[PDB]
């Protein structure tokens, strides 16, 4: 079933750091499914504030399924990114740098 949806309340809950453990523990146990499991990490890290490991994890789901909604949350969390500052973001993508 989907054991994720405790890992999703934890995330909601504020309990990233018990959700992110679990998730640890899912990405050793599922061959597939680990793309809603990094979309998830990534998403407990955005809600933390941490955008670098949130993009990671976000492309580590893409990464797998390109098919997977990672593909715009990394883009959302990017635009917020954008939206702060650019000093790290050159150095992970020198694109969509315009001036």
């Amino acid at each position: 079933m989907d054991q994720l949806k405790t890992i999703k309340e934890l995330i909601n809950q504020g309990d990233i750091e018990n959700a992110l453990q679990a998730l640890e523990e899912f990405l050793q146990t599922e061959p597939v499914g680990k793309d809603e499991a990094y979309y998830l990490m990534g998403n407990a890290y955005r809600k933390l504030g941490d955008w670098q490991k949130a993009l990671n994890n976000y492309q580590s789901a893409i990464e797998l399924n390109p098919d997977s909604p990672a593909l715009q949350a990394r883009k959302m969390v990017m635009d917020i990114l954008n939206f702060y500052n650019k000093d790290m973001y050159n150095q992970l993508e020198h694109h969509h740098h315009h001036h």
